[PDB]
């Protein structure tokens, strides 16, 4: 089976990256969570480590352009999930754009199930700074930290 | 009838906000203008509050997150104008997570009319940003104070 | 033949932005290409000049709202390109905000070819940010320079 690269921010992690993560795992022999800088990158790492227990996923910090760190981790494959149409276009535009950085890379992407299509970071974020409870759309150890 | 509460920066007010509030006015016993920050807050209340002179609307600053607001101020709707296919997504994924967060509160649109769906905040501060005559666009004490 | 007024930030120039210029050539006496400020103008302008040798163009800054340098500079087009649906919701928009500023003004779009679609300003910036090689998208006098 492939390696696949699933990156992001995880600004905080959601349910909804559980989920594309627990979804996309049967296609890949080794899924590596790649946490790209914007609450300490460090921080942030070993959260989603603590959370993600499934011996096949990696959590680390992503360096340099994604389909470089795909290279050396011999990835094959970015994993992107996709909540609506404003998503899609924007992913759509980087996938052709990683593609001519290097076609030897594929992206593919998984559709937000159910309660998690409206379940984003920048959304979960404005709410936990105005003082809100964020821990049905995190996982127990992330609501902990926040 | 319910009470709703119409949120939004108003940064500046525009005809667009005022023909929103009084396409909506029939439907509640009272609206109440929720000015989130972002020349000042009391400055933008105080404009709000003088152009808009109906009995049954109220002005007042917004703290914290909308549907606790909401709950304080016994407001079971959110009015929220729509101008673009580009806004509906936000506010639809908006909607829904303001649900999760309070079931009994609800959304509902009204589509801006007419010349009123390319008149929007950001597009009108940066008319007035680079000197440009912004009062075709917002009610007169608006131009005024502008 | 009318003038048109090209707009943008350019910030860097790409292939996508030479070829709405080339292909719009033929409909225009001139086109005047206009640098809005966000690496420093000046050095922007200067690269673009060197880039775009056809005598028919003319590299400025922009300065003040573009229908009034539209007007100073004997313009009475906007020319725009589209890449994507996201640009769309924004270019339809700011036409109708600029018709509104001054009628006498038209907008035109001319579609992204090909390979243009996904290459955009930010998302060649990020490349060049994280060490990237950006040749492929932008011309040979801008990779020197960058």
């Amino acid at each position: 089976k492939p390696i696949a690269i699933y990156p992001g921010t995880f600004d905080p992690l959601t349910n909804g990256h559980v989920d594309i993560i627990e979804r996309a795992l049967p296609l890949f022999n080794k899924i590596i969570v790649a946490c790209a800088p914007t609450l300490k990158l460090e921080e942030r790492v070993n959260l989603i480590a603590d959370v993600l227990t499934d011996e096949r996923v990696e959590v680390l910090p992503l360096t340099g352009l994604l389909v470089d760190f795909a290279k050396t981790h011999q990835a094959n494959f970015i994993l992107r999930g996709l909540r609506a149409v404003s998503d899609f276009d924007y992913e759509f535009q980087l996938a052709h754009m990683n593609y001519q950085l290097s076609p030897e890379i594929e992206t593919i992407f998984l559709p937000a199930r159910e309660g998690y299509s409206y379940v984003s970071g920048t959304m979960v974020r404005e709410i936990v700074t105005l003082g809100g409870d964020v821990s049905p759309f995190v996982p127990p150890l992330v609501a902990r930290h926040l």
